[PDB]
């Protein structure tokens, strides 16, 4: 479901060069659970934002649901990110002036498959914020009237919006309280045996890491090793 | 150090009244290490708002280091902040177009009265960045060329510059890995206990939450108990 071959990703500064990625192979199948773990600046969220569309390798290449990502243009990228892949940011990355409603709403908007109606869009964003574990009394809120973990779960239940068939979380449960996170845990767990979502979690917490079926650790801008789970 | 008393805070929405926190009392000696715990939404951020001066509760009285600080104006309020706080944002709250140096200078010469030379801007930062964890070899890196972690460093090292006599961290460990934040726990018992400094610390991690002789719980806007770490 998810390639990387011979992935690296440099960002040049000066006349210094660094590697946030360096020749890394990954291979994710279709429905399989992942996390990936590693120090700060390991270049976790250089991967996820690889995966996602969202940057591009500066050697290498990605392949998405069996699609070549690389040569595309913004136009096709765009489609893509869209159709494939529900991304939940590290700081959320909601738009400040939407209710938390109108920003899950937003994709459902430009799903670029098949039309919604209005009533129906928002029963579909008012599912996700519930998937997402957030009351319905914040659902009017703005991002700047919600706490920081309000905010990650409308972050969570943008993601889910249009249901696509991978969810990529950087962090999803940093901002939340042991027992919400778990929540947010079993439910990407269902998604994930249930619907035969392809799951890919970066986390710190080993306790959310341990719902993967196994454990990809980076160190430096490689993977240094993986850990078999099940 | 640090007094709550009767300390209310809402926000209307629409027709109803929120309540973010709730008669409120609170009292941190000079000197105490304590960690404060709570559901998402429970009011930690509003409390520790609050206590940095950040924000004025909607009813009750705030004190710091015994001045009274509820009834003060936004210019008033900055003086006090710049000169006994260093606040470590939830989300960091740095600066885009400076680099991680330059947004650990700011408070540095904010607070400090004298005219500081360029060379000595740069020793005392990279000393906070040290302190905070970070490689040296990022300082020159603007926030958007960091990771997350990375950014919660350079918000903790921009906290230190101050030489705050209080210290208030918002989740100061979310974005690092274990090791890294057992040493940014470390560093702040350090303060705490060799150099006097009162500390806060909101986190939903329980290991954090044990480097404080104290934690208080909050639930829906009250505080909902408190557990002593040390004898009394
Ligand atoms: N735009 C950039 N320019 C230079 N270096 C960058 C840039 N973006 C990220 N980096 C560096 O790449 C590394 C990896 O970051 P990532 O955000 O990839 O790390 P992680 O998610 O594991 O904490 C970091 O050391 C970071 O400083
Ligand atoms: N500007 C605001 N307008 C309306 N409600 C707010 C605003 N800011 C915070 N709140 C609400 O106050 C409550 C507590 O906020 P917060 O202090 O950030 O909680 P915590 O830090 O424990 O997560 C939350 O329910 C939140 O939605
Ligand atoms: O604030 P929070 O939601 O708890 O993170
Ligand atoms: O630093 P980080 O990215 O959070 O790991
Ligand atoms: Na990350
Ligand atoms: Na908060």
């Amino acid at each position: 479901m998810v390639k990387l071959k011979n992935v690296t990703k440099t960002y040049k500064m000066g006349e210094e060069i660094i590697y946030a990625l360096k020749n890394v192979n990954l291979n994710i199948k279709e429905g399989e659970f992942v996390s990936i773990m590693g120090p700060s600046g390991s270049g976790k969220s250089t991967m996820l934002n690889i995966i996602g569309c969202l940057d591009k390798p500066t050697e290498g290449e990605v392949y998405i649901d069996n699609i070549k990502t690389n040569d595309l243009d913004d136009d096709e990228l765009t489609k893509i990110r869209r159709d494939k892949i529900g991304f939940v940011f590290q700081q959320f990355n909601l738009i400040p002036l939407l209710t938390a409603l109108e920003n899950v709403e937003l994709p459902l908007i430009f799903k670029y498959r098949g039309a919604m109606s209005g009533e129906e869009r928002r029963k579909r964003a008012l599912e996700c914020l519930k998937m997402a574990e957030l009351e319905e009394r914040f659902a009017n809120h703005k991002p700047n009237q919600l706490s920081g973990g309000q905010q990650q779960r409308v972050a969570i239940a943008r993601a889910l919006a249009n249901n696509p068939p991978i969810i990529l979380a950087d962090q999803p449960t940093w901002a939340l309280d042991s027992k919400t996170g778990e929540k947010i845990m079993q439910l990407l767990k269902k998604l994930n045996e249930e619907d035969g979502k392809t799951v890919v979690v970066v986390t710190h917490d080993i306790n959310v890491a341990r719902f993967g079926e196994r454990i990809i650790y980076l160190k430096d801008g490689e993977v240094e090793r993986e850990e078999k789970l099940r």
